């Protein structure tokens, strides 16, 4: 009776980490299911080697456990997960928030992007430290097998086509920082794109929005359900 939220993370947070803020604002007015997706946080699967096609469909059997529902996808795992399900079963999904995301990336910008990565453990052992207790030690399993599968296959995993947002059917709304310049371009174009996408830009905000500034995107994503779901 109910209308039901899923928050689907990046790379190495979690559903209740990452979304800690809009759990707190939403729940009791909606059902919301922090998901953790295979080798993050409270997940009872571990990461697959083809981690993005195993995800998805870990992400496809929440949503058909749980019903059809809301879907908030984040950072480069959350967002491409979120935008492939409200492709491939719009019967899941009754509207998309994709956060801190940017399409149309080039390849060789993203594997840089994913190089920051690379010795997280020997360089931060303090958030090497966190990592082991939300994770669990697969952690480091978990980002071999996600960063190896966008090595292997970026434009089937990690990119996401503008005209690829464009054409889903469901509402779709881009909510982004202003700080990241290739994702407030992003959150500023998307109504450009030749669908319905609508496009926020979060002032103050960086990478993580809903973390950054809770409030206004409470707001903006709760605007937004308000135009789409009545």
């Amino acid at each position: 009776e109910t209308p039901t939220v899923y928050l689907v993370h990046g790379l190495l947070g979690t559903g209740h980490g990452h979304f800690a803020a809009q759990i707190r604002a939403w729940h009791g007015r909606l059902r919301t299911v922090p998901v953790d997706l295979p080798g993050h946080g409270r997940c009872r699967r571990d990461a697959a080697e083809d981690y993005f096609d195993d995800a998805l469909r870990y992400l496809v059997a929440v949503l058909e456990r749980f019903g059809p529902g809301r879907l908030i996808g984040a950072s480069y795992l959350g967002g491409p997960l979120a935008h492939r399900c409200a492709a491939t079963r719009p019967d899941l999904v009754s509207s998309l928030v994709l956060t801190g995301f940017a399409p149309d990336v080039s390849r060789d910008a993203f594997l840089s992007l994913i190089a920051g990565f690379e010795g997280l453990a020997a360089q931060q052992p303090a958030l090497a430290a966190e990592y082991e207790q939300l994770h669990g030690t697969r952690w480091k399993r978990t980002l071999d097998a996600v960063t190896g599968h966008v090595e292997r296959d970026f434009e089937r995993t990690a990119l996401v086509r503008a005209a690829d947002v464009a054409a889903l059917t469901v509402p779709t709304l881009v909510l982004n920082g202003s700080l990241k310049s290739v994702e407030r371009a992003a959150a500023e174009q998307a109504p450009g794109w030749g669908g319905r996408v609508r496009g926020r830009v979060v002032p103050g905000a960086g990478h993580l929005v809903g973390h950054d500034r809770p409030r206004e995107f409470n707001e903006a994503v709760e605007d937004f359900w308000r135009t789409a779901h009545d």
